[PDB]
């Protein structure tokens, strides 16, 4: 009935998921996560870090500093396939999915191996008034090497979300609800968040996603983890 | 061992699922709902509702109804990408899955955005009767513009649907079961309903995809909120 | 002139008048808690004027007599639904018409109900504005009534009496427990409405208000 001349631009972007598709071995692996230990970690310390930093605590710089410790726990995932070599990186720079006026736009962050919390959330809170402005230049979302989405800002339990070519894997963030969990053999009730990885199985098999997403889930449950780098 | 060579209609069938699957980029989200006030309601009032219109209070309806109102709310997703362009429908227009002497079949129901819940089970029933029929004419299945079907009802805990063409969404129905849950934080003993949602991510991002699931849930979790179209 | 025509209406139509209780507690219930986000989404609040509009159009498309009128010497049948209701004004109460509400949702209702209120306030109601109708709902319990006997706009043949809502005890399950509820008038024409007609109608009313989901299954 209603007919609209799609734009160039968003053809485009809707071309490159489809080579996205194509070209990678598309699948997705999952685990489950008691957030409770980094909530409770955030509810007391929340207000000491913002007056500190002069930003809040959020919750995107415990999954990047988890995210780049299992990278450097797994040098292939961090990788690129391209049309016949693995371009290991040795740099980690993951992106990060923020909404904008344009719908979403994906900056980078940049050698993550070496940021701090502070320095990770003053990062996000630069590149985020960047695209409030729409001061983001196109440089800005080049040089990834993996992709950071979150889905749960606005409800999902879980799905399944596309990698951002050419990187080879990324990571579904999804809401935090109470659900029951059992926690020393008694049924509680637990904030848990669901986490799906979506991956290329061309060079990626099962084991390194499975044992990269279940580090992430461990190091997260337990943040002192990091401080012990275990 | 033997071979059996396929019926050229299945060969369209798995041809068309193929065209399917190179054309849109398909991936699932998913949700969970608490059903138990839909049940409770159905059950105290489907013997007034089946003396009144003549037909058994189903399930189908309140999902229809879900479906147009959030679809009203999402014009794109009630839209369809033909090669170039999106072609928004003015109209709703819903495959539904029911069973048949072959099996698995997809009849339209159009307009259904004045259709109310008995006339919603009249016109189920009408053309389910059609599909025993087999006097189910073939444009009967021609003009739909979304699809809701039922794993359900064989007990799938919940699975990855295929959109019919052109159609860009499609909802997968799961079986209800008695799962713990937390209600007022108390983990309690709810009936709980899986619901899958596949879409092509060319037109529709994931932000609308969950902000329609969500919403759905939401509509269902309370039918006063179709009561006051909220 | 106004008294005058009040006598001719008590003069003309056989007026007398019918009682249902009603426990009010599911609508309050679901009001209070969705009043903030219809609000937000229609920018108009959620009152109790339009729940009572839509059972009404309900249970006049079951009663198509006493949505019609009497006339000279006919019944004269209506295929829309007006409301004339009961609003205070500068000059006292009057009472605008409502048209088509066969098809009005509750947001709409609503809009309807402020945009005629904010005419009668400021008088910039047009005297057809107040012309049309077919029935009339009043709404008595806004200064605190228990019940009454309110009296017909002619050429209509029934009204609804709203009344205050108090705690009162009620059995539930077989038990006394302290329950919510409004008393409910019905005063109509008994020259062509019988008291079945009546009671039948005022019952299935009630039976709408107190669970609002029979709506959504037009039973």
């Amino acid at each position: 009935e209603t007919r609209v001349k799609m734009t160039r631009i968003r053809q485009r972007t809707a071309q490159r998921l489809k080579d996205s598709q194509n070209t990678a071995a598309m699948l997705t692996t999952f685990n489950e996560l008691d957030m409770s230990a980094l909530m409770n970690m955030r509810k007391t310390y929340k207000d000491e870090f913002e007056k500190k930093h002069g930003v809040k605590f959020g919750f995107m710089s415990a999954f990047v500093k988890a995210s780049t410790i299992a990278l450097k726990e797994q040098p292939i995932v961090n990788a690129s396939v391209e049309e016949n070599d693995i371009v290991y990186h040795n740099n980690v720079n993951i992106n990060v999915a923020v909404s904008a006026p344009r719908g979403l736009v994906v900056p980078v962050i940049r050698n993550c191996e070496n940021l701090s919390f502070a320095d990770i959330e003053k990062e996000i809170g630069r590149l985020s008034g960047l695209a409030r402005n729409d001061a983001l230049a196109i440089e800005d979302s080049i040089g990834g090497t993996f992709t950071i989405s979150n889905g749960g800002v606005f409800g999902s339990m879980f799905g399944t979300p596309i990698i951002n070519p050419p990187q080879s894997a990324i990571l579904g963030m999804h809401a935090i609800k109470d659900r029951p969990y059992v926690v020393n053999g008694q049924v509680v009730v637990r904030p848990i968040m669901y986490l799906a990885l979506t991956y290329d199985h061309r060079i990626i098999d099962g084991r390194e996603a499975v044992t990269f997403l279940k580090k992430i889930k461990d190091v997260l449950e337990n943040p002192e983890r990091i401080l012990l780098e275990l």
